[PDB]
């Protein structure tokens, strides 16, 4: 499913991501834009052989199981495929664990490089929240 900007903001807010770990909703929408272009089916291979899945490109190296990432972990306890569903519940629950790992949203390189410090509030402009 390819979410609309405000449609994704609404979904994330409903699932409690707004202000989670102190990160405003726009930060999460921005991260999703550059990680997956709002497409829940997005998958991308990483240099180390792991793969990222879903709207927030969760890495199989530590968070989900895809059965092809040697020595990886499955800290969110779910198959990576479950992070590709039209319902973002699993991705949000897992993202909540990732952002609590210690480095906050820096866990998402794209967020650090393209969202961090910018006017992320623009990402939720015009939305009814
Ligand atoms: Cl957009
Ligand atoms: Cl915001
Ligand atoms: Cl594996
Ligand atoms: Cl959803
Ligand atoms: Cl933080
Ligand atoms: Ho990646
Ligand atoms: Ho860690
Ligand atoms: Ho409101």
């Amino acid at each position: 499913k390819v979410f609309g900007r405000c449609e994704l903001a609404a979904a994330m807010k409903r699932h409690g991501l707004d202000n989670y770990r102190g990160y405003s909703l726009g930060n999460w929408v921005c991260a999703a834009k550059f990680e997956s272009n709002f497409n829940t089916q997005a998958t991308n291979r990483n240099t180390d052989g792991s793969t990222d899945y879903g709207i927030l490109q969760i890495n199989s190296r530590w968070w989900c199981n895809d059965g092809r990432t040697p020595g990886s972990r499955n800290l969110c306890n779910i198959p990576c495929s479950a992070l590709l569903s039209s319902d973002i519940t699993a991705s949000v629950n897992c993202a909540k664990k990732i952002v609590s790992d210690g480095n906050g949203m820096n866990a998402w390189v794209a967020w650090r490089n393209r969202c961090k410090g910018t006017d992320v509030q623009a990402w939720i402009r015009g939305c009814r929240l």
